[PDB]
């Protein structure tokens, strides 16, 4: 239909711009634009990310009553372009709000273009949606690297600006064929305060427990991502490309997963719902945490005998004799888990959402994921205390050797176990 293609393309540019912003924010804010403190840039980026996570439910509400699911995205992209065409705190707030609204509004609108075909069509569209997001991240990183290398640094913001602008142009061009739904609502507040609209309230209350189950999984996922990024510099490597291993792996795996799982699972006749797929993803996170803990424990045991100097980046991280390739099973497990879990959870959040406020539900889901990321950061901060020990190295970039991480990984695995059991209980209660 090419409408899903245009939606995917717009998501590609939006994700590319957002990932470029997140990667290069602190480097740009190193001190040239009157922010000359590492903590001041760190809190600026943290505030930007927190507002991005917080504004998604509000972006969904704005697309519930005032505007539809197309005018809202167009206005969000206009705000995006204005922000990248811009004291700076107001601009950062504008950019964060635009990102939140566009992220919370594209996905349900994208699934709406194909919903009539069938539930399997929605699953295929969401698979390709996540694939497009990851390809956008990879392309953004490669493009900014190529531009900063071949061309001078004067065009640093140029790539995000052209990405956002091109997204606006393709969205405007596609609007002529896109399928749109008129907005309605603002008549549900009195329904859940007394204790089709009644069944809507029942669906709304039944949705929440699965999100309360999913949030600690989000904390574990974000903490695991950060710890893997921080660990890969301490293994013998034969800038910031170490955070794209998962992206490359899932980019290579998603088409293979589709063509080599869905036809056979459909053929076998035992194709499960989304909750089972989320449970499988959490089980693979379990296995990933166990494998990472084992690998890091062996690396620390080898470090205790001798160390090897490394000079990756501007820091002088001291590495071990283990090659970086030894982390391939870890990232393979985490990629399989991501494919089986994130896509399934997104599909369930879209499908089980009320037929009239899908955008609000998806925004709430994204806000819950962000709150989980914050909870995981708080857990990392709590663990670093001297009363319990474990991680005891922050400095400017840290030195993990001589500091415990195996117990941290196994704590992550145990938290994942508790969450998996609790989510299994809620899934049984939901589908029974």
């Amino acid at each position: 239909r090419a409408a899903c293609g245009a939606v995917l393309l717009t998501e590609l540019l939006e994700r590319a711009a957002f990932y470029g912003i997140t990667s290069n924010l602190v480097l740009f804010l190193n001190g040239a634009p009157f922010c000359w403190e590492g903590a001041q840039a760190s809190e600026a980026l943290l505030l930007f990310m927190g507002l991005t996570y917080l504004g998604s439910p509000f972006g969904g509400w704005l697309a519930d009553a005032r505007l539809g699911r197309a005018r809202a995205i167009l206005l969000s992209l206009a705000l995006y372009l204005l922000g990248m065409l811009a004291a700076t705190f107001a601009g950062l707030v504008l950019v964060g709000l635009g990102v939140a609204t566009v992220k919370a509004n594209i996905t349900p609108f994208g699934a709406d273009q194909v919903k009539d075909r069938g539930p399997e069509a929605t699953r295929r569209f969401f698979n390709w949606f996540y694939w497009s997001i990851n390809l956008g991240a990879i392309l953004s990183l490669g493009g900014i690297a190529y531009i900063q290398q071949n061309v001078s640094f004067v065009t640093g913001y140029a790539i995000p600006t052209v990405c956002v602008g091109l997204a606006f142009v393709v969205f405007l061009c596609g609007q002529s064929v896109f399928i749109t739904k008129p907005p309605d609502g603002s008549a549900f507040t009195d329904m859940f305060k007394i204790l089709e609209k009644v069944e809507d309230v029942k669906a709304l209350v039944k949705i929440v427990p699965v999100f309360l189950a999913l949030i600690p999984y989000w904390t574990v996922y974000f903490q695991m991502q950060t710890t893997y990024v921080l660990q890969s510099l301490h293994l013998r490597i034969p800038a910031a490309w170490l955070t794209m291993f998962d992206a490359v792996l899932i980019l290579l795996l998603i088409p293979l997963k589709d063509k080599l799982v869905d036809p056979i699972l459909r053929r076998h006749g035992l194709l499960p719902s989304s909750l089972k797929r989320i449970a499988v993803g959490m089980f693979f996170v379990m296995c990933s945490a166990f494998a990472a803990g084992i690998l890091e424990s062996k690396r620390l045991n080898l470090v205790k005998e001798k160390t090897i100097n490394q000079t990756i980046g501007n820091v002088v991280y001291h590495a071990a004799d283990l090659s970086l390739w030894w982390q391939v099973p870890q990232y393979l497990l985490i990629g399989i888990s991501e494919i089986f879990a994130s896509i399934a959870g997104l599909e369930f959040a879209y499908s089980a959402a009320p037929k009239s406020m899908q955008s609000a539900i998806m925004g709430l889901f994204f806000f819950f994921s962000g709150v989980g990321s914050f909870v995981g950061s708080g857990l990392l901060a709590l663990v670093s205390i001297k009363a319990i020990g474990w991680m005891s190295s922050h400095t400017d970039f840290g030195n993990i050797n001589g500091c415990y991480l195996n117990y941290y990984f196994f704590l992550l695995a145990a938290i994942q176990g508790a969450t998996l059991l609790l989510f299994l209980i809620i899934s049984v209660k939901y589908d029974h």
